[PDB]
């Protein structure tokens, strides 16, 4: 089974699973999010596949997809919206600031790799 | 509708809001589309992500993903990259920040359980 | 020596001191907090002893006691109360957020150890 | 109920309770930590009271007691010892750095209050 | 006085003073660092002024000078060097990561202000 | 080259350069901040030199100068002022809290070295 062990343990809406095998860097590049609930006719309320960029965006060889910062930017935008709205919380603000600091560190990774001419290459 | 992102250079994809504001004032559908293009003018990447919109117990809701799911995926990938040959301190700081975000997201869920407001449209 | 070198250096109310010997894990399991002041009769204004859990809560020869998360939860509650009251501060708020993040990491440790089924055993 | 809602939800050794009434600053100044487990004799295996300084130390009719930085310094010492011993973890390290940064902010509070000549007085 | 109350309280090499009057945004734009020790001559061993950009750089009547990210980038370079050398420490590491995160947030400000077309203007 | 590679890439007011050679502990002890702009006469609008303490302050052939805490205290004071003024921001607040945590870690280093009697000596 390829079920992710998550920090949340109670009242989970969905489970997440690794899909396929290990790829470049030792990571997976496909995930499925699927609901802990079934519809009236016995099917998943949610069954959602996320495919990540696998290989350089410049080869046609590559599995072209999303990058982790895209997912974090989506979460960042939603948390900002929630904080502007009626159901804001301190827990949200702490989550949002850590999300933004993670994105800034991912951008650090992009910029030092640009400086070293190694972005888009399989090099440490 | 296009997201202004923290990354400014060498961006692979663009992210856009889909639809209108919903419960809590947020959007519940997003599109990620590649900045690169194929021969016929079709995006090389065009993926929609739909979020839970309305309570999961209600059959009329838009059932979908929740943000901690996406953060757990990113967490798992960062752990795999740190165990692999292309690890970095930048990766490690990002991973710890993602994990602390997930910890605060769980604190929210648990607080809302404590106050008997989880799954309700209330602060 | 058994007197703790603390982060605070001036206007300390109390001193903290280790009691006994190193135990499981290389740590001490009993501490005393004693006042830096003495009463009219020449006695400590404060002399408090804290005994930690030492060995498995299941087996009877263990020294049964408190755990560190209990102490941080007390401090978290008091800081929350102070922030609601009239003598709140930014310094309090930073302290409380770090206390809660420490508690969340202690719970990460507990949840990692339940998942590995090592909780309550002398296993790294 | 005076029982504290804690961060950890599963496998709790002990329960923590506030004791007394709201005091200076809106906080409680006594807490009890009691075991979730039982002897054969019918009593709690753990039942420990922690009384905090309530009112200034110089005033003779105050409830002299511990302060929160004492408790976090104990936890800091134990965490350092665990990290130097055989059962270390990244979760311990993250908790320890947060505990030390909380102690650093508590000291900032003390030092700021000395600056403003309000340490030991009921004022912001 | 115009002397800064600093985090460091003991064994301080220098004092810092703000110079001039409060300017745009409510801040001071000139500072002096001077040694706590004097030479045989009687004058300070260190007396260093730092002027900050006051007014937009495009306007020639402005006081052109340094900006805060310059100073933090100097400190970041020095901490990186110390860590690569013989006298490294965990305290240095925590300081460096915080300096770098402060720089990332200063950059976030600049980029936000570019986004809103307010960079180099006297507005929030 | 001796150019500092900075976290900010866009709309930079100034460049920062190392001057001289590596010194004690592996770090540079002199830095120039110079404008990315020039006046009506082809001369830098800005050209500060910052010289750091190099060698123990209490010996006399040492180069006496500033220390990194001095620069962060300046930045801390300015950020506090900007946050009290009309052009405050969340980005400023995050930068300021990181600056202050950096300073408290610098002070941790100083007090640790005092306690070990290594402050002012070339020793790890
Ligand atoms: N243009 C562009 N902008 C970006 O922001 C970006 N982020 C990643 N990439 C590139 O996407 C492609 C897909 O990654 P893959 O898993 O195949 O290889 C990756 C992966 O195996 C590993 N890696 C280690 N840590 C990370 C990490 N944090 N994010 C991504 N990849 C990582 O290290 C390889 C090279 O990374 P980059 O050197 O950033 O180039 C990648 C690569 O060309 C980017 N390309
Ligand atoms: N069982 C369960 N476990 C979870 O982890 C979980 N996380 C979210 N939800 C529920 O999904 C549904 C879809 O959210 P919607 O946008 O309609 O309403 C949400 C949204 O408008 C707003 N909100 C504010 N901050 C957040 C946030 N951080 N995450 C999600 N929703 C948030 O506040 C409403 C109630 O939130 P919850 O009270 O968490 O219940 C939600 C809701 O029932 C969960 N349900
Ligand atoms: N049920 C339960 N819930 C908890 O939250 C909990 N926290 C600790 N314990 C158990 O209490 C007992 C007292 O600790 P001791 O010092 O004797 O051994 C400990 C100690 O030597 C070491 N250790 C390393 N890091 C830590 C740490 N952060 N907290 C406690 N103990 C730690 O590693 C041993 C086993 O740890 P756990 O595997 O958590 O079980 C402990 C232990 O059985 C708990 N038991
Ligand atoms: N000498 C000395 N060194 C210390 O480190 C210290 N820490 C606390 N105290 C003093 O202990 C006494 C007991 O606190 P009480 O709850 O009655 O009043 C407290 C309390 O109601 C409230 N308060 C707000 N935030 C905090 C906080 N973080 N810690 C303690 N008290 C706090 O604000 C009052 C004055 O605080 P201090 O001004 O720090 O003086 C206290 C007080 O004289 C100290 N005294
Ligand atoms: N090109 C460029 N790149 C930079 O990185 C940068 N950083 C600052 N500046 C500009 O320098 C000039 C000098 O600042 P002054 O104190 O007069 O006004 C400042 C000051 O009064 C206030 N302010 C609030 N927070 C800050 C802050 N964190 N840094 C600087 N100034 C700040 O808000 C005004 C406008 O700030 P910017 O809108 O960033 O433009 C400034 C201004 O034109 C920059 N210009
Ligand atoms: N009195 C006093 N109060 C201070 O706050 C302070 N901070 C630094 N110093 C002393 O200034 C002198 C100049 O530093 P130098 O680069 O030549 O040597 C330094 C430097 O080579 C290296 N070092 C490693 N990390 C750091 C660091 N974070 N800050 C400064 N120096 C550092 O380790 C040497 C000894 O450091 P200290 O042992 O703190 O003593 C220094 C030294 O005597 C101080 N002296």
């Amino acid at each position: 089974m390829k079920e992710l062990s998550t920090i949340q343990k109670r009242e989970k809406l969905n489970t997440v699973e690794r899909i396929g095998s290990e790829g470049p860097g030792g990571a997976y590049h496909e995930y499925v999010i699927k609901s802990n609930s079934m519809d009236s006719q016995g099917n998943y309320d949610v069954y959602e596949t996320i495919k990540f960029q696998k290989g350089a965006r410049k080869e046609e060889k590559s599995q072209h997809g999303v990058i982790d910062s895209d997912l974090l930017e989506i979460v960042r935008d939603r948390l900002k919206s929630f904080q502007a709205g009626p159901f804001s919380s301190r827990e949200n603000a702490c989550a949002l600031t850590h999300v933004e600091e993670a994105l800034m560190w991912m951008n650090r990774r992009v910029e030092d790799r640009i400086e070293r001419n190694v972005l888009g290459t399989n090099t440490k």
